[PDB]
C-alpha cells in the first residue's frame, strides 16, 4: 500500500508538471522578458548576445520546464503533504490545511527572495563591481545569464521548504534540534556544494551560501519541544 501510494502520487505530481510546463511553453517569449528585465535596467551597457550556435529553444526548454515547475509547485507540495501527514507524522486534517498554505506561500516567497534579493546583489557582485564594463559588454551569452536565473530562482524556492518540513520533523521527534546543531560542520559543505554548483563565482557561491546557512539556523530555533 505505502509502496503503490507514492508509485501513484509520483505519476499525478509529474502529470502535473508537464501540464504546468506545457502552460510555461506557451507564454514563455513574455517569460524569458521577466528574466531579462533584471539585467537590462541596471546594466543597460551589458549586451545579450546568443554565442549559442542555434539554441534559442534550449533557453525555452529551460523556461518551460523551471517555470512549468513553480506552477505545478501547489500540487507537488500537496502530494508530499498528503503523503506524510496525517499519513505518517501528524494526525489533524485542519493542521495540514495550514501547513499547505504556509508551505505554498514559502516556496513563493523563496523564489521572489532569489529573483528580487539574491539576483541584483548577485548581478553587482558580477559587473558592477566598478569599471568591470570593459569585461563585460557583448559578453554576456543569454543561455548563461537566462539559466542562473532560473537555478537560483528553484533552488531559493525549495531553500525555504526547509523551515517546514524540519519542524515538521523535529516536531514528530523524526530529528531532534541537537541532531542539527551537530549536522551544521556538514550542512556548511552542502550549501557551498550547491553555491558552487548554481552559481558562476565564489563572491555569488557565498551570497548564497549565507541565506542556506540561515534557512538551516531558523530550523534549529524551530526546535520548540
Ligand atoms: C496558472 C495558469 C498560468 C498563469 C500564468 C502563465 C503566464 C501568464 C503571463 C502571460 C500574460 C497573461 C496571460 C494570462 C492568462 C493565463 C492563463 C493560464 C492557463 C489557464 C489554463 C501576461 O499578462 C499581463 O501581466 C502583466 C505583466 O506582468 C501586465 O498586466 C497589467 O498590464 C498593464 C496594462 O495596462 C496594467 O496597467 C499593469 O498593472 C499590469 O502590468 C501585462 O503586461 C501582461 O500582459 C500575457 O502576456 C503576453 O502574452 C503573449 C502571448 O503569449 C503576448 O504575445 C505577444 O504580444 C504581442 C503584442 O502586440 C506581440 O506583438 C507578439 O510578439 C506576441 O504575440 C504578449 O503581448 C503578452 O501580453
Amino acid at each position: 500500500e505505502h509502496l503503490r501510494e507514492l508509485r501513484y502520487r509520483l505519476i499525478i505530481s509529474i502529470i502535473a508538471f508537464l501540464i504546468g510546463s506545457g502552460i510555461a511553453f506557451y507564454f514563455a517569449k513574455y517569460v524569458f522578458e521577466i528574466l531579462k528585465e533584471p539585467i537590462l535596467k541596471s546594466y543597460p551597457e551589458v549586451e545579450l548576445i546568443t554565442l549559442s550556435p542555434t539554441e534559442p529553444l534550449f533557453i525555452l526548454i529551460k523556461i518551460s520546464l523551471a517555470v512549468g515547475f513553480i506552477i505545478a509547485s501547489p500540487v507537488i507540495l500537496y502530494q508530499f503533504w498528503r503523503f506524510i501527514e496525517p499519513a505518517l507524522y501528524s494526525h489533524e486534517k485542519r493542521a495540514f490545511i495550514p501547513l499547505l498554505l504556509g508551505s505554498i506561500l514559502l516556496f513563493m516567497l523563496g523564489a521572489l527572495f532569489a529573483y528580487f534579493i539574491v539576483l541584483p546583489l548577485a548581478l553587482k557582485f558580477l559587473l558592477g563591481l566598478g569599471f568591470t564594463q570593459l569585461l563585460a559588454t557583448p559578453y554576456l551569452s543569454v543561455d548563461m545569464y537566462i539559466s542562473f536565473v532560473l537555478k537560483l530562482v528553484v533552488a531559493f524556492g525549495i531553500a525555504f521548504e526547509m523551515p517546514i518540513v524540519l519542524y515538521v520533523l523535529q516536531k514528530a521527534g523524526v530529528i531532534t534540534p541537537e541532531q542539527l546543531a551537530s549536522f551544521r560542520k556538514y550542512f556548511i559543505v552542502i550549501a557551498f556544494v550547491i553555491g558552487a554548483i548554481i552559481a558562476p563565482d565564489v563572491s555569488t557561491q557565498v551570497l548564497m551560501a549565507i541565506p542556506l546557512l540561515l534557512l538551516y539556523e531558523i530550523s534549529i530555533f524551530l526546535g520548540k519541544l
